[PDB]
DNA sequence: TACGCAAACGTTTGCGT
DNA sequence: TACGCAAACGTTTGCGT
């Protein structure tokens, strides 16, 4: 312990503490001795003691949903990098969209007194929004809303709507008029918001999407698989499909292949997320890219701000998706007619 | 603070503390009052203060390598589940195989006084093994060695060698005699160990692998891509390939497709890991499955043990891979001749 | 019966001189 | 000059009675 170090050095703990944090000038001679002891005694200064006094843990908490999913996984790795460099420690929490679970992690977190909170819960019911407020005191930012549901947080917005729009536009411009869509959960932003952006372009083009052509997924490859199936497993099928998430796309690809349908020669498919290895899908996936690192870094930043420069007001920063052309889309029947 | 609660309740903090932890009988009347205050004052008992006294943080640290990679990602989600249920908090650390980085996280961790340490560093150079020892005092288990490199840790072993063997055997038994291999980094267990297990079966079958047929990868889809290419991009090519990791396999698939080679009609491919969505690769990947949840849970368990029942001796538990047949393998030229 | 007083956990940091 | 004494951070837990 520090006392033990001070003794081996025959200096006061104050001195020990000062040399360890260079918070005041100490003589070389003195300072070496301290180091010496620190070394033999093999000292590890306790963060708990420290945090207890200085009042901050240099530790931040990520209340996510799941961390296996490619999408999430990439964001997280991002956030960790940032924590690491500004010297923060990341406490990861998966709540699986479970309220109970969510109230639990929130609670352990406050208790562990994290400096700030990163939230990525996918769906926000009032009960959740409500819980979150009970912690306005701990600084936080939600990284997955589409607009700013609340006033007690910072927020980074992904313009998912404008992504939906881009996707649809692309298909339209490639000659397609018979399109289907497998969207992600409507209770989520990246679900509802992308569908909507997609539907605007359709309506702008006077394209009507037969309900038998829209099939809900859940971002999981299985959902993709079933959706595609149900789509192509029908009398009249579209020539192209907009799928709200790369991993589901992955699944949508498999099924087509399984029905002996050729992509994109038989069906064109466009995804969304540009997950780390969508380029190695077969065929190489054409998708909308979501800035995951920037989404992370930007979030970590507004937090640190609030944390460091004691900011009180809610902030919000937009971020922008962009189209990545790969090999899963092919001209439609109307390309030549424009 | 607790003092503030005790006052609103006109009871001593001792009482407050007792009702909060039911560590001694308190009158209903009394106990309600406490709760009352706890409620208005909106109390969050500090874990730091607590940990400071009781000496444990109910918090565990995962020093990993990377957390985006499918493989790792799944293990982690596993470990978190377990932390959650036994009431521990997970602190995630990616060191990217960086010594400096590794010494840093190790250090922050000790400092943060984590109850135990989960290690998954992929490669273990003496310099790393050395650092690790300096922390024998903090309980730990490495979850990725093939045998027990040290005596100061628990260890879970994956029998990766017997996986390599199974893979090769399969190919042999399907009629293949001309096989190639794209292995993972030899400095890693899941790299070296699987190759070796694979090479034993070959030698048992008197199959010789021409060096021009073995190409190192790094578990990253790109490495897979290049490897396959180099393989098929040659006068004489094998009829089948053993690829040391599903994600590289994913890449190996893409490239074949890109050369207009058909899988498995032109080349047979077998992977390794059985990552969550290898079934949706195209074609559905035939691979060796690695028990990731059990790998996690088992690790979390030996830790808790050491943690709770103050175990001093090094333990080691094996785990077992098993073959999953999917659609990426086809009979070889010698099937009929056996 | 049912509960309090006070010391301790390991630091940091104000004043001293 | 260059450094010490002692109080404080927010708890838990031993003895009391
Ligand atoms: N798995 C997954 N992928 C996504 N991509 C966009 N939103 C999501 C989500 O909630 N889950
Ligand atoms: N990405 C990745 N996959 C693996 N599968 C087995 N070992 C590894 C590894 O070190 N990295």
């Amino acid at each position: 312990t520090i006392k033990d170090v001070a003794k081996r050095a025959n200096v006061s703990t104050t001195t020990v503490s000062h040399v360890i944090n260079k918070t005041r000038f100490v003589a070389e001679e003195t300072r070496n001795a301290v180091w010496a002891a620190i070394k033999e005694l093999h000292y590890s200064p306790s963060a708990v003691a420290r945090s207890l006094k200085v009042n901050h843990t240099k530790s931040i908490g990520l209340l996510a949903t799941s961390s296996e999913a490619a999408y999430f996984a990439e964001i997280i790795e991002a956030v960790e990098k940032n924590c690491f460099q500004k010297g923060y420690t990341l406490i990861l929490g998966n709540a699986w969209n479970n309220l109970e679970k969510q109230r639990a992690y929130l609670s352990m977190m406050a208790q562990k007194r994290v400096d700030g909170l990163l939230v990525m819960c996918s769906e926000y019911p009032e009960p959740l929004l409500a819980m979150l407020e009970e912690y306005r005191h701990i600084p936080m930012v939600v990284m997955d809303w589409g607009e700013a549901k609340a006033d007690f947080t910072d927020a980074v917005i992904d313009n998912a709507f404008e992504g939906g729009y881009m996707a649809g536009r692309y298909l339209i411009e490639r000659g397609h008029r018979e399109i289907g869509v497998i969207p992600g959960p409507l209770e989520a932003n990246t679900g509802a918001g992308r569908l909507a952006g997609f539907m605007k372009a359709m309506e702008e083009a006077m394209i009507k999407v037969p309900e038998s052509w829209i099939v809900q997924g859940d971002f999981e490859p299985e959902s993709g698989y079933r959706a595609m199936q149900q789509i192509l497993s029908q009398p009249h099928r579209p020539t192209a499909v907009f799928c709200g998430g790369d991993i589901m796309a992955m699944g949508a690809l498999c099924a087509a292949d399984e029905m002996g349908l050729r992509v994109p020669q038989d069906v064109s498919l466009i995804g969304y997320d540009n997950v780390r290895n969508a380029r190695y899908f077969t065929p190489a996936l054409t998708t909308i890219h979501q800035p995951k690192d920037s989404l992370g870094e930007t979030a970590f930043n507004m937090l640190l701000d609030r944390i460091v420069n004691k900011r009180e007001e809610p902030q919000s920063i937009e971020v922008h998706p962009r189209l990545i052309e790969r090999r899963s889309v092919a001209d439609g029947p109307f390309r030549d007619y424009r």
